[PDB]
């Protein structure tokens, strides 16, 4: 199964995989100061990383279905798309585009939140036409979509 990292950027158990050079989140990184979930429409921004926000401290973004977001998270985080917990859809209406994120396939996919609050990726790069949802969340934990 895809790895989780802690917020040092150690990797919980499998073995440790780079992230994809065009994604969003870029390695390393420092994360961890505080869990703080936003909303959908407060979703942090440029110049955030180092003063924070009103909310809260930020390292970038973070999502799992739900949809739940965060601008800092503690706890246990995937730098890749968990594909095993991923199934084939057609593509959505997009309410938000929120990052470029590197899949367990070691691949570059955008990822989306479609109208019904489903986080959907599409594959970025290449030959390659994969439209996938996030159905299942065994872990119970976000990936990081962009570092600041
Ligand atoms: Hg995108």
């Amino acid at each position: 199964m895809e790895p989780l990292y802690d917020k040092n950027g150690a990797v919980l158990f499998g073995e440790p995989s780079d992230t994809h050079p065009q994604s969003t989140l870029k390695l390393p990184h420092p994360r961890g100061e505080k869990e703080v979930i936003v909303g959908i429409r407060d979703l942090p921004r440029k110049g955030d990383c180092r003063t924070g926000n009103r909310l809260g401290p930020v390292s970038g973004l973070f999502v799992k279905p739900g949809p739940v977001f965060y601008q800092d998270y503690s706890g246990p985080v995937y730098h890749r798309a968990p594909l095993e917990q991923f199934k084939q859809a057609p593509m959505c209406e997009v309410t938000k585009r929120i990052g470029r994120v590197t899949g367990s396939d070691g691949n570059l996919y955008h990822m989306y939140v479609c109208t019904d609050g489903c986080i959907l990726v599409k594959t970025a790069k290449r030959e390659g036409q994969d439209v996938l949802k996030w159905v299942y969340n065994v872990l119970d934990s976000p990936i990081w979509v962009t570092s600041c």
